[PDB]
Protein backbone atom coordinates (compact mmCIF):
# COMPACT_ATOMS: atom_id res chain seq x y z
CA UNK A 1 0.00 0.00 0.00
CA UNK A 2 1.36 3.74 0.48
CA UNK A 3 2.69 2.01 3.71
CA UNK A 4 6.22 3.04 3.55
CA UNK A 5 5.02 6.28 2.51
CA UNK A 6 2.91 6.42 5.90
CA UNK A 7 6.06 5.33 8.02
CA UNK A 8 7.98 8.59 6.57
CA UNK A 9 4.88 10.83 7.49
CA UNK A 10 5.02 9.38 10.75
CA UNK A 11 8.67 9.58 11.42
CA UNK A 12 8.51 13.13 10.38
CA UNK A 13 6.03 13.98 12.28
CA UNK A 14 7.20 12.47 15.32
CA UNK A 15 10.79 14.09 14.44
CA UNK A 16 9.11 18.03 13.74
CA UNK A 17 6.94 17.24 17.44
CA UNK A 18 10.25 16.43 18.81
CA UNK A 19 11.81 19.16 17.42
CA UNK A 20 8.89 21.78 18.49
CA UNK A 21 8.98 20.84 22.23
CA UNK A 22 13.22 20.76 22.11
CA UNK A 23 12.24 24.58 21.10
CA UNK A 24 10.02 25.38 23.97
CA UNK A 25 12.44 24.03 26.35
CA UNK A 26 15.39 26.01 24.77
CA UNK A 27 13.17 29.36 25.29
CA UNK A 28 12.61 28.85 28.05
CA UNK A 29 16.22 27.98 29.23
CA UNK A 30 17.69 31.25 27.26
CA UNK A 31 16.33 33.29 30.14
CA UNK A 32 18.13 35.86 31.78
CA UNK A 33 16.64 36.25 34.44
CA UNK A 34 19.08 36.45 37.81
CA UNK A 35 17.75 36.99 41.68
CA UNK A 36 18.56 39.83 43.66
CA UNK A 37 17.90 37.61 46.83
CA UNK A 38 19.44 34.79 48.22
CA UNK A 39 15.93 32.89 48.86
CA UNK A 40 15.21 34.24 45.08
CA UNK A 41 18.55 32.50 43.55
CA UNK A 42 17.24 29.40 45.32
CA UNK A 43 13.80 29.36 43.90
CA UNK A 44 15.34 29.88 40.30
CA UNK A 45 17.52 27.04 40.96
CA UNK A 46 14.75 24.75 42.32
CA UNK A 47 12.58 25.86 38.96
CA UNK A 48 15.93 25.24 36.52
CA UNK A 49 15.86 21.45 38.25
CA UNK A 50 12.13 20.96 37.77
CA UNK A 51 12.85 21.44 33.90
CA UNK A 52 15.62 19.25 34.40
CA UNK A 53 13.47 16.62 34.74
CA UNK A 54 11.26 17.44 32.44
CA UNK A 55 13.81 17.19 29.87
CA UNK A 56 14.94 14.07 31.05
CA UNK A 57 10.79 12.64 31.32
CA UNK A 58 11.27 12.74 27.49
CA UNK A 59 14.41 10.53 27.40
CA UNK A 60 11.89 7.37 26.58
CA UNK A 61 10.40 9.19 23.73
CA UNK A 62 13.41 10.18 22.29
CA UNK A 63 14.64 6.34 22.15
CA UNK A 64 11.64 5.24 20.61
CA UNK A 65 12.20 7.79 17.81
CA UNK A 66 15.82 6.36 17.41
CA UNK A 67 13.80 3.05 17.65
CA UNK A 68 11.77 4.05 14.93
CA UNK A 69 14.78 5.44 12.53
CA UNK A 70 16.13 2.44 13.14
CA UNK A 71 13.65 -0.16 12.04
CA UNK A 72 13.43 2.05 8.89
CA UNK A 73 17.25 2.31 8.22
CA UNK A 74 17.35 -1.54 8.72
CA UNK A 75 14.40 -2.31 6.20
CA UNK A 76 16.19 -0.22 3.56
CA UNK A 77 13.55 2.31 3.36
CA UNK A 78 13.87 4.28 0.33
CA UNK A 79 13.81 7.84 2.28
CA UNK A 80 17.31 6.39 4.08
CA UNK A 81 19.18 9.36 3.58
CA UNK A 82 16.61 12.33 4.35
CA UNK A 83 15.34 9.71 7.40
CA UNK A 84 19.67 9.72 9.13
CA UNK A 85 19.48 13.20 8.11
CA UNK A 86 16.88 13.74 10.72
CA UNK A 87 18.79 11.48 13.10
CA UNK A 88 21.47 13.69 13.00
CA UNK A 89 19.44 16.79 13.47
CA UNK A 90 17.89 15.94 16.27
CA UNK A 91 21.05 14.23 17.82
CA UNK A 92 22.48 17.85 17.13
CA UNK A 93 19.21 19.83 19.03
CA UNK A 94 19.31 17.27 22.32
CA UNK A 95 23.09 17.84 22.51
CA UNK A 96 22.57 22.10 21.91
CA UNK A 97 19.76 21.83 24.34
CA UNK A 98 21.87 19.57 26.96
CA UNK A 99 24.63 22.28 26.58
CA UNK A 100 22.13 25.11 26.67
CA UNK A 101 20.69 23.80 30.22
CA UNK A 102 24.05 23.49 31.84
CA UNK A 103 25.02 26.44 31.12
CA UNK A 104 21.93 28.45 32.36
CA UNK A 105 22.59 26.13 35.20
CA UNK A 106 26.30 27.99 36.18
CA UNK A 107 24.86 31.12 35.90
CA UNK A 108 22.24 30.04 38.52
CA UNK A 109 25.14 28.69 40.48
CA UNK A 110 26.94 32.21 40.27
CA UNK A 111 23.93 34.20 41.51
CA UNK A 112 23.35 32.33 44.44
CA UNK A 113 27.39 32.54 45.18
CA UNK A 114 27.19 35.77 44.71
CA UNK A 115 23.84 36.83 46.59
CA UNK A 116 25.28 34.40 49.43
CA UNK A 117 28.59 36.82 49.29
CA UNK A 118 26.74 39.74 49.34
CA UNK A 119 24.64 38.40 52.67
CA UNK A 120 27.85 38.09 53.65
CA UNK A 121 29.51 41.92 52.97
CA UNK A 122 25.91 42.77 54.72
CA UNK A 123 26.10 41.08 58.39
CA UNK A 124 29.59 42.41 58.29
CA UNK A 125 28.67 45.86 57.05
CA UNK A 126 25.46 46.69 59.21
CA UNK A 127 27.58 45.37 62.33
CA UNK A 128 30.93 47.66 61.39
CA UNK A 129 27.96 50.99 60.80
CA UNK A 130 26.96 50.12 64.47
CA UNK A 131 30.36 50.18 66.20
CA UNK A 132 30.90 53.19 64.11
CA UNK A 133 28.23 55.22 65.56
CA UNK A 134 28.95 54.98 69.26
CA UNK A 135 32.44 55.44 67.76
CA UNK A 136 35.05 42.76 78.24
CA UNK A 137 32.49 40.98 76.30
CA UNK A 138 34.38 43.33 73.72
CA UNK A 139 36.76 41.05 73.16
CA UNK A 140 35.28 37.83 72.95
CA UNK A 141 32.79 39.31 69.97
CA UNK A 142 35.70 41.03 68.49
CA UNK A 143 37.54 37.60 67.89
CA UNK A 144 34.10 36.66 66.40
CA UNK A 145 33.46 39.15 63.71
CA UNK A 146 36.98 38.61 62.71
CA UNK A 147 36.34 35.06 61.90
CA UNK A 148 33.14 36.32 59.62
CA UNK A 149 35.29 38.63 57.96
CA UNK A 150 38.11 36.14 57.29
CA UNK A 151 35.91 33.48 55.83
CA UNK A 152 34.07 36.45 53.97
CA UNK A 153 37.37 37.20 52.21
CA UNK A 154 38.80 33.64 51.12
CA UNK A 155 35.46 33.34 49.85
CA UNK A 156 35.39 36.45 47.64
CA UNK A 157 39.10 34.91 46.76
CA UNK A 158 37.02 31.80 45.49
CA UNK A 159 34.95 33.16 43.36
CA UNK A 160 37.52 35.35 41.95
CA UNK A 161 39.36 32.38 40.92
CA UNK A 162 36.42 30.63 39.70
CA UNK A 163 36.17 32.60 37.22
CA UNK A 164 32.62 34.30 38.63
CA UNK A 165 30.21 36.54 35.93
CA UNK A 166 30.68 39.05 38.43
CA UNK A 167 34.35 39.36 39.58
CA UNK A 168 34.66 43.17 39.15
CA UNK A 169 32.12 44.05 41.54
CA UNK A 170 33.21 40.80 44.28
CA UNK A 171 36.81 41.88 44.39
CA UNK A 172 35.62 45.95 44.69
CA UNK A 173 32.96 44.76 47.48
CA UNK A 174 35.97 42.89 49.36
CA UNK A 175 38.61 45.13 48.87
CA UNK A 176 35.80 47.56 50.12
CA UNK A 177 35.20 46.13 53.55
CA UNK A 178 38.27 44.80 54.00
CA UNK A 179 39.33 48.31 54.31
CA UNK A 180 36.46 49.59 56.02
CA UNK A 181 37.63 47.04 58.60
CA UNK A 182 41.10 47.82 59.24
CA UNK A 183 40.05 51.77 59.75
CA UNK A 184 37.46 50.40 62.92
CA UNK A 185 40.00 48.13 63.83
CA UNK A 186 42.77 51.19 64.38
CA UNK A 187 40.45 52.92 66.05
CA UNK A 188 38.73 50.37 68.33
Amino acid sequence: HSHDSHDLQRFLSDFRDLMSWINGIRGLVSSDELAKDVTGAEALLERHQEHRTEIDARAGTFQAFEQFGQQLLAHGHYASPEIKQKLDILDQERADLEKAWVQRRMMLDQCLELQLFHRDCEQAENWMAAREAFLEDFDKAINVQEEKIAALQAFADQLIAAGHYAKGDISSRRNEVLDRWRRLKAQM
